[PDB]
């Protein structure tokens, strides 16, 4: 169906990071860390892997089943714009009956030709923002990319999960990374050479360190992203307004920027729980 | 203040510097010295040395090009005298002021609108914006043909970088194809445990995959600038057709193939490969296929 194929990349993942605990809390802090007695650094790295760990699995799993948000039935076409809409043959005259609906909707953009954002599948009008996915055969409110990696799409209801998501998947390969490098180091000079747990030690160091870099751009770019108020559409092709295109379009402020996504209450910031502002169907304009 | 902030725009070319640096250290020290040379074989260690050399200097020579290359501001001629200044700050009519830069723009190489025909002016530094330029948020400034403020050079892609960042871009390919393909025939045999140098092991190893994740990383940007200079676009025009007297339009400075590389390299073929200036034009003003 396809939809079977799309979950192959949350089980590479899944299985990533399964493998990952066991390595580093079996392998690692009970084999070879606890096996030279050094006075007090298994616990303390098992408290603190553990707190990483419960926030990387608790934001991938949000992003992952989090459904998209789709357009309200405001914005779709009443059975008489739809029908006048379908039998109408001019292009012309079939537009006025799109803008004649878009003025009682807070649509503020229009296509690249100055067309009324209207999608054909599912026989709405686009909101503002909101773009079709092929993959989900839907409309997705403040549609920012379909990630493979989590075989969904991240919208308006899964964006502060998504980047949630990145950032513990930074410090998650940060802190392995970084309280391994001490080890990786042990079994090369060979002060260590258990064959049963040195296998793992050294795979820890490496794919916690090809997977941090890796998402760290990914990182990067979106924490410019959220700042400049856009979504990884627009910074391809810039919304198009009445005045004419603008990238900044939906920017309120560096410091507001961030609030639209996160929120006002500090509690939810770095927890996965929707703290969004908005509906997904109109966003505060600059202008 | 800005200490912070201005400061922070060198954290990029400092950890490049630092990946360099230790790469030259750990292929001639570690690798050539140590590892190569310990296993009698000083006819492959000196044609090593002669040719890391060879891609380490063309490869340094057109990163600082790339950093300490200016990039191009417009021209006096395109600010707004303090004349023409004057009444356009008065005006508060948006068609009359739009009139005060239809008729200054009669007298300058302009041949693109905005998108909704509208002469392309600067708020910030007051100013017609000329062909192809843009204004740039971190410069501060208009930036003659600009590309992209690529962050990793700590400066914007223009008019005059712009063939010095695509040497750069080349250089990082071969300085890491080589060493790849150097360190390879090493990097299996240490796996075998075929050699073991405890200081050898730590350098040689992260040598092969620091110059892997780079090769491939700079391989994708690589390409894309390659078709750019092909059609004769800019990052920015890759995203957005310039609009011109009749409509949008992908290839309206395009000459074909040939010509617009050329553009940028110039038609004398000995600064094709160098980082010395050698583009076409002032910068202000582009020939277009029309
Ligand atoms: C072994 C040792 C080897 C070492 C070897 C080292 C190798 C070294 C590489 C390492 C690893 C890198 C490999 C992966 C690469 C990355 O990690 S980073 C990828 C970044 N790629 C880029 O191209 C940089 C783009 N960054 C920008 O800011 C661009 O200018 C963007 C995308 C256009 C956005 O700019 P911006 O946010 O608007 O900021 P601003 O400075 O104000 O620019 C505004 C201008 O852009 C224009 N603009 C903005 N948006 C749009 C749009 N959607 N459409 C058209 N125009 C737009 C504005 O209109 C404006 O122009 P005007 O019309 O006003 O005059
Ligand atoms: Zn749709
Ligand atoms: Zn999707
Ligand atoms: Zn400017
Ligand atoms: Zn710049």
């Amino acid at each position: 169906c396809q939809r079977v194929v799309g979950w192959v990349p949350v089980l590479f993942i899944t299985f990533v990071v399964v493998w990952s605990y066991y390595a580093y809390v079996v392998e690692l802090c009970v084999f070879t860390i606890f096996g030279n007695e050094e006075n007090g650094k298994t616990v303390v790295y098992l408290v603190a892997f553990h707190l990483f760990f419960v926030m990387f699995v608790w934001s991938y799993w949000m992003t992952i089943f989090t459904s998209p948000a789709s357009p309200s039935k405001e914005f779709y076409l009443s059975n008489s714009e739809k029908e006048r809409y379908e039998k109408e043959f001019s292009q012309e005259r079939q537009q006025e009956i799109l803008r004649r609906a878009a003025r009682a909707l807070p649509i503020y953009t229009t296509s690249a030709s100055k067309t009324i954002r209207y999608c054909e599948k599912c026989q709405l009008i686009k909101p503002d923002r909101a773009h079709h996915c092929s993959a989900c055969d839907s409309c997705i409110l403040k549609m920012d990319h379909h990630s493979p990696w989590v075989n969904n799409c991240v919208g308006f209801s899964n964006y502060k999960f998504f980047l949630l998501f990145l950032l513990y998947s930074l410090l998650y390969c940060l802190f392995v990374a970084a309280t391994v490098l001490e080890y990786f180091i042990k079994f090369w000079t060979n002060e260590l050479t258990d064959t049963r747990a040195k296998f793992h030690v050294l795979f820890l160091f490496f794919v916690s360190a090809m997977f941090f870099i890796s998402v760290l751009s990914l990182f990067s770019y979106h924490c410019w992203l959220v700042g400049k108020n856009r979504t990884t559409i627009e910074s391809f092709r810039a919304p198009t307004f009445s005045y004419g295109p603008d990238g900044n379009g939906f920017s309120l402020g560096c410091s507001k920027n961030w609030r639209q996504v996160f929120g006002d209450e500090k509690k939810y910031w770095l927890l996965p729980i929707f703290s969004s502002l908005g509906d997904g169907c109109s966003f505060p304009t600059r202008l």
